[PDB]
């Protein structure tokens, strides 16, 4: 067994800085949108309305040419759409 699936809640917290450490530390420190796609259909599963579909598209960008969510970008996002920082 060698990927880990989880469910939601305040240690989703736990969760996106894992995967942070899995996918955004291995050799990266920038996971692109396609890590993103691996990262929420394998790590858990979704979450919900459009504007987690906000994380999807914005974790790549405008022109999407080399970017990627690094260091904090995921984990603040996945912060503030779970606890949300306002």
């Amino acid at each position: 067994a060698a990927p880990k699936a989880r469910a939601l809640g305040p240690e989703e917290k736990d969760e996106c800085m894992k995967i942070f450490d899995i996918f955004d530390r291995n050799a990266e420190n920038i996971a692109p949108v396609s890590d993103t796609m691996d990262m929420l259909t394998k790590l858990g599963q979704t979450y919900t309305k459009r504007e987690t579909e906000a994380i999807m598209k914005e974790a790549r960008g405008p022109k999407g040419d080399k970017k990627n969510i690094g260091p904090e970008e995921w984990l603040t996002l996945c912060s503030k759409w779970v606890r949300q920082d306002d």
